[PDB]
């Protein structure tokens, strides 16, 4: 009903939130986009589950997450795809670091945000 749905868009606003902080984070735009096999030709040889934050975006948009929980999964998932693929003397992996250091600093009061909506 209403109630269901105005809870599901005000949850939504919370993610894409927190998701915009971190795209904005990444400002090399490293996990923006899914990585491009043509120049990567054995990332999907390392990595079983890929993410980005445009298909995280995607998924908001379809109100694919239902709980915080598939939010952080996805947000992890791109982090230690990261650490798993690249070398710990690349950029990459150091952004990954970073963006990990910054998500820890927020995610404990924007989880808090989207459980009191229910």
């Amino acid at each position: 009903g209403y109630d269901e749905i105005e809870e599901l868009k005000s949850k939504n606003e919370v993610l894409t939130n927190l998701l915009n902080k971190l795209i904005a984070f990444d400002k090399k735009r490293i996990f923006l986009y899914p990585v491009n096999v043509q120049l990567v030709p054995d990332y999907l040889n390392v990595i079983k589950e890929p993410m980005d934050f445009t298909t995280m975006k995607q998924k908001l948009q379809n109100f694919k997450y239902k709980s915080f929980q598939e939010f952080e999964k996805d947000v992890l998932l791109i982090i230690n795809n990261c650490y798993t693929y690249n070398d710990p003397s690349t950029i990459y992996y150091k952004f990954a670091e970073d963006i990990e250091t910054y998500y820890k600093k927020l995610n404990i009061k924007i989880q808090t945000k989207y459980m009191n909506i229910h």
